[PDB]
């Protein structure tokens, strides 16, 4: 067995989502009243949702608009997450983590989504059957790009960061996995691309999620 864990981004790495988060945002703004420059909505993709709206909106994160904005995005986004069902996921996601799992790695969530909200995607999609444990951005104190989430999931694990990796498709998750002493695999399919996340720090940037279970299971 491995005995080495794996800490895995959700959003643009497991779940194809960043054109959806996109689109929803913008239905959050428009239902608020208002909308933002494209550019502006792309540059949040995929980052802590309350901080990304507030910015967005041009308020304080504690104003009460941000909370209004982050329910009516917590509706959407779960109808969205009940229409795709699996169909979330990238091909060979599950496939891919069942034989991470069978070589031995044992298998976290690191998302900058709230807890209940990763929980709930896991148990839509199926993701929840194979992790072991799932962190979210309320889930500590500092989320990314502080290492915090990445030890706690360790720990839970009970896998050192010396044997741990990242897998992420943004700077953040990049990041977090330095500065939490692990390795790094980027991945190039979601937010970011290839030259950003090595300046990041990625060890690796591969292109696709089957890339990147064979990047672990090789060594
Ligand atoms: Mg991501």
């Amino acid at each position: 067995a491995a005995d080495r864990g794996v800490i895995l981004d959700l959003d643009g790495t497991l779940a194809d989502t960043p054109a959806a988060i996109a689109t929803i945002t913008a239905e959050v703004l428009a239902a608020m009243g208002t909308a933002v420059s494209r550019g502006a909505i792309l540059s949040t993709v995929g980052r802590p949702l309350p901080a990304s709206l507030a910015g967005l909106l041009g308020v304080p994160v504690e104003d009460p608009r941000v909370a209004e904005a982050t329910e009516e995005y917590g509706r959407r986004f779960g109808a969205h997450v009940r229409a795709a069902g699996p169909r979330l996921l990238y091909p060979g996601v599950l496939e891919g983590l069942d034989r991470l799992s069978a070589a031995g790695f044992r298998l976290a969530m690191a998302t900058s989504k709230v807890e209940k909200a990763a929980r709930a995607i896991a148990e839509l999609t199926g993701l929840d059957t194979r992790l072991t444990v799932i962190a979210g951005d309320d889930s500590v104190e500092r989320g990314k790009p502080h290492p915090d989430m990445a030890l706690h999931v360790a720990r839970g694990l009970g896998i050192p960061p010396e044997r741990c990796v990242v897998i992420g498709d943004g700077v953040p998750d990049a990041e977090m996995g330095r500065a939490a002493g692990m390795t790094v695999i980027g991945v190039s399919y979601g937010v970011s691309g290839p030259d950003e996340l090595m300046r990041a720090g990625a060890d690796t940037v591969v292109d696709s999620f089957p890339a990147a279970v064979t990047a672990v299971l090789d060594g």
